[PDB]
This record gives C-alpha cells, structure tokens and sequence, in this order.
C-alpha cells in the first residue's frame, strides 16, 4: 500500500500525428510495468491481449481477453478521444466504483509492429500508473524491450516493476 508517485505528464511524450483508424485491432501485451506490479517469478504473468476497434464516434470499444483459471475473461471498457490525438480517457466512469479519474497517453507507435502506452487512474483517492509494450506478434526485439525498459525507468519504476509477459495460445490467438 505504498506506491511509487505517478510521474508529471511531461516526462511522457505522447506519438505525434496519431492515426486512430491505424491502431484499430489486436495488440499483444508483450511489456508491462507500473507502480501497482510487481514481478512474481512464482507464478509468472501470462501474456494477455487488447483489442481496440473504433467505433462510429471515434471513441474506442477497448476490449482485454485474458487467460485466467482456465478460462477466458473479457475485461470492456471504452477510450473516449481525449485533449490531443493520442490521448483518452474512460467512458461510463461512474460504473467503476472508486474511480475519479482516468487517462490514456499514447506515447509512441508505428502501428503495424509495436508501440507504447501510457496509463493512469486514481482509484480510492490512490494514483496508479502502469506503460504496456505493445506488440502486434507476442515476440519483439530486445532493443525494443530495452527501450521499453529504459522508458520505465525515466518514469521511477525500478526494473522488479517491469514484466515482460510469457507468451501463451489459450484466448489470445483469432
Ligand atoms: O481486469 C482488469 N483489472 C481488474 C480491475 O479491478 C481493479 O483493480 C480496479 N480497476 C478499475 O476500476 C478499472 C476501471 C476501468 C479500466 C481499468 O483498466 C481499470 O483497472 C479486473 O477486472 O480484474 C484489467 C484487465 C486488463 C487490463 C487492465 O488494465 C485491467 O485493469
Ligand atoms: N488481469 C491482468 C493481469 O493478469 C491485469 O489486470 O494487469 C494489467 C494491469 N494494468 C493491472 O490492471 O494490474 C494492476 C491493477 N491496475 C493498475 O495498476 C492500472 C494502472 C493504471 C491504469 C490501469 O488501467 C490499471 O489497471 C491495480 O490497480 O492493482
Ligand atoms: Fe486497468
């Protein structure tokens, strides 16, 4: 219950000239790092999937399929186009209890192999934030790993924050 201070939002770059039609699809969680996780080498964290298709409004139909006691859950919610492109914030906000705010900052892309997002919420007046490396396939360079990394770190994430999900078949394929 003691969590590492969510960053200043200039110490996050946000991609410039973001394209919402081109980052339409599936993602693979292949980075994941926040001040709420923790690096768990007993039972490791499995690589998961985030799908985001735009709807008709521009907004976002944001959906998760996750492999977990050995089913699939879908965890739906939606990104409403926020100040700048790139930038969102959570829709129905109210029918998450506890939630006050929320905000999604696309730091980089480009768009057909890997890319990098930033998240923050406070949720029970405490501030979480986490960045995904996302990729199109489950497997990404190291230098994009590092990268990753190295970007972690800039925010005051120590490196036992930072996992790299173990790539699975169950849900996350079709
Ligand atoms: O399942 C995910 N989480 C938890 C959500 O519980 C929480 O700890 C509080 N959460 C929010 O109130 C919240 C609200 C709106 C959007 C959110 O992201 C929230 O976390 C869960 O459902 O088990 C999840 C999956 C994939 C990716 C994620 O980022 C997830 O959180
Ligand atoms: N189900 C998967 C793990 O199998 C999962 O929820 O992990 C994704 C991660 N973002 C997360 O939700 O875990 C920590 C959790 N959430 C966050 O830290 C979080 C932080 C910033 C933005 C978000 O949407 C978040 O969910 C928490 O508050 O304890
Ligand atoms: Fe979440």
């Amino acid at each position: 219950s003691d969590l590492i201070p969510a960053p200043p939002l200039s110490k996050v770059p946000l991609q410039q000239n973001f394209q919402d039609n081109q980052f339409q699809g599936k993602w693979y969680v292949v980075g994941l790092a926040g001040n709420a996780i923790l690096r768990e080498d007993k039972d490791p964290q499995k690589m998961y999937a985030t799908i985001y298709e735009l709807k008709e409004d521009k907004s976002y139909n944001v959906t998760s399929v996750l492999f977990r006691k050995k089913k699939c859950d879908y965890w739906i919610r939606t990104f409403v186009p926020g100040s700048q492109p790139g930038e969102f914030t959570l829709g129905n906000i109210k029918s998450y209890p506890g939630l006050t705010s929320y905000l999604v900052r696309v730091v980089s892309t480009n768009y057909n192999q890997h890319a990098m997002v930033f998240f923050k919420k406070v949720s029970q007046n405490r501030e979480y934030f986490a960045i995904t490396l996302y990729g199109r396939t489950k497997e990404l360079t190291s230098e994009l790993k590092e990268n990753f990394i190295r970007f972690s770190k800039s925010l005051g994430l120590p490196e036992n924050h930072i996992v790299f999900p173990v790539p699975i078949d169950q849900c996350i394929d079709g």
